[PDB]
């Protein structure tokens, strides 16, 4: 099902997106 | 359209999931 691939795919990219800003706030800030 | 929403849904649903993840392996580990 196409709905539940894209959901997936949300769920990885937005869980590495949430570590990944905090990377760039302990490096940047 | 569908397909889009349900990839941000899965975005904003990865956010709670990292958080949840710590949480866990606070716990666990
Ligand atoms: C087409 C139907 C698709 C259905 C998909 C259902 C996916 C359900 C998702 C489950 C993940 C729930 C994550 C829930 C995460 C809640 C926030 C949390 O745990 O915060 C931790 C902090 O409080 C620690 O201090």
């Amino acid at each position: 099902p196409e709905l539940t691939v894209a959901l997936i795919l949300g769920i990885f990219l937005g869980t590495f997106i949430a570590f990944w800003v905090v990377y760039l706030l302990r490096r940047l800030c």
